[PDB]
């Protein structure tokens, strides 16, 4: 039992030691990486936690780390540690999705407060991930016309307008609707909308 797990990425041994110590005092669990690839190799097997990474890790600077993390659709929040000269690189990382940055040297409590906020904001999506991936799988199981019919239903088109808009035979609209509802496991249009919510289709 811990206040959250932290994945530290820093090629500087003294930073790793200093983070290791201060995060433990605050009650977090910690796993450390000195090598860019090592983190990415482990990443499919890691449980939810907050990443705290040097902005200029050799082989995974802040930009590259963020590009890979979202390629993996990771829900982990990322904080970037940086010297003042690399603040602009940290800026790019936040535009790509990093939660916040810290200019070194920073105080122990500024990091741990930032981590607490990051974990609190990211945890809900981490918790809802297996179901959102199930929903995405359902959406991917639709045929192309079924996907169009789902879109037309949510957009509020009549069956006649769905047929006309997508060039589907009128006699197949209810066939596709039924397939949509079964594959999505939706019991109504509102339910279909909320599934499209959780799959971010709006």
């Amino acid at each position: 039992t811990t206040k959250g797990h932290i994945y530290v990425i820093d090629d500087d041994a003294a930073m790793r030691d200093s983070l290791n110590f201060l995060l433990d005092s605050a009650g977090f669990g910690v796993t450390l990486f000195d090598d860019a690839q090592a983190f990415l190799d482990a990443l499919p097997g890691l449980s939810f936690g907050c990443v705290v990474s040097d902005v200029r890790m050799p082989g995974l600077d802040g930009i590259e780390l963020l590009k890979r993390m979202k390629a993996q659709q990771s829900p982990f929040p990322i904080l970037i540690m940086t010297g003042h000269g690399d603040v602009p690189l940290a800026v790019e990382a936040m535009k790509l999705g990093a939660v916040d940055f810290l200019e070194k040297p920073f105080e122990d409590d500024r990091l741990t407060a930032m981590i607490e906020s990051a974990i609190r904001q990211a945890e809900p999506a981490a918790k809802s991930e297996a179901v959102a991936q199930d929903i995405a799988a359902r959406v991917a199981s639709l045929s192309p016309r079924e996907r169009q019919v789902m879109e037309g239903l949510i957009a509020g088109l009549s069956n006649k307008l769905i047929a006309r808009e997508y060039d589907i035979s009128p006699r197949t609209i209810e066939v596709y609707r039924a397939n949509v509802m079964t594959k999505m496991q939706a019991n109504s249009l509102s339910e279909l909308v909320r599934l499209a919510m959780r799959a971010g289709m709006l």
